[PDB]
């Protein structure tokens, strides 16, 4: 554990000495601090995290081989494809998808380009999904994540990150409001807008090409449940 | 080689049989087709590529371990950090940076969180940079890439992708216009806009948080120089 994260300021943690640097410095008195632990220093909450490249710019998502990733809602399989490429045959992907046909289509598409021997699927609603495993990351693209945050939280390793994709502001806001009661800590939510440009002047094109496409992406960290105050 | 890419339509290629599917089907007559080869079918150009997850959605960027990546312009080292995390100790990163102080700062920052034993640096302008190596990917964040496209192209493996980051539309357009003369084929350019939302209502915040931040990102594929017509 080296990073202290929050919805605004970030800091650094040294576990050998239990020191907190957020600028100014503090120390904890000698239990072992773990990822997901909450450190409240002068009334402000920080969550202990291992380093991840998403935090690099704040202290000066992160897919890597070996992770066990949970994907709730598959879509076209496009996200699954990026996940498998990054895993590079090491680690596993678990896909929970309520729609049987969408699931089959996605897996058929993926199997054309990837060995899917490290992929497991559950054709079920996330509410009914039962897993004994804890995941290193959760990626969620479902209609109503606010109704499944406690469930999703229960299968996240402490200090791990969940990414939620929502199509509009109102759903994004409802999702964020649901986070604290689940044992997750909101990091940030972004509106991302993409549009393709510099298409051949006057060319006939797919209608989509001139559209701006918008995603609302919420990141949250799983808390261990342990709180220290200094 | 399995994918046929272009500035609009994508297709599939089978090298065993030299078949082209773009929908409708064609065949080439039995030389070995390689990534970066240009296939002109009925007056339309396609570039042969290996599969990459950036193409998945079009046929139904991609960092993975083992790649040799060239980064021209380092910034804060933020991109370098994502690259090293994805490489996972396998493959190499080469950073070409004209500003000595910016280079030192970035490398100092990176070394706090990463083993940088697979990183090489050149403190030079890309124009003067000499490399014997061919790279699997190029990531460029420099003021005037249009002046260095032939140079950059000369160190790309055929069929490999270059990503150019520009701060505005006019520079983006100049970059795209410079591509064809360099032996690179324009794939697409996007305007990406990001803004942070759902900050605590009425909180004092960094001025940046209420700003929308905009990047213009151009992707191009290196051609092998070989052209086939059917």
């Amino acid at each position: 554990p080296v990073i202290l994260v929050s919805e605004d300021e970030y800091g650094k943690f040294d576990e050998s000495t239990n020191s907190i640097l957020v600028g100014k410095m503090h120390h904890l008195g000698s239990r072992v601090i773990e990822p997901g632990d909450e450190l409240i220093v002068s009334g402000k909450s920080f969550i202990v995290s291992d380093f991840s490249p998403m935090y690099f710019g704040r202290v000066i998502c992160g897919l890597r081989p070996g992770m066990d990733i949970l994907e709730v809602g598959v879509g076209s399989g496009n996200m699954s494809s990026y996940i498998l490429y990054a895993l590079n045959g090491k680690g596993t992907l678990t896909v929970v998808e309520r729609d049987e046909d969408n699931l089959k289509k996605a897996m058929d598409n993926l199997s054309e380009f990837y060995d899917i021997g490290n992929v497991r699927t559950s054709r079920s609603d996330i509410a009914d999904f039962i897993s004994d495993q804890m995941y290193d990351a959760v990626i969620a693209d479902i209609p109503d994540p606010w109704n499944h945050v406690q469930k999703i939280a229960s299968m996240m390793k402490p200090g791990s990150v969940a990414t939620f994709y929502l199509p509009n502001f109102d759903q994004s806001e409802k999702t964020v409001l649901s986070l604290s009661a689940s044992g997750m800590h909101h990091l940030e939510t972004v509106e991302l807008m993409k549009r393709r440009i510099l298409v051949r002047e006057g060319a006939t094109r797919p209608a989509s090409d001139d559209l701006t496409h918008t995603a609302f992406i919420t990141f949250a960290i799983k808390k261990s449940g342990m709180v220290y105050r200094i």
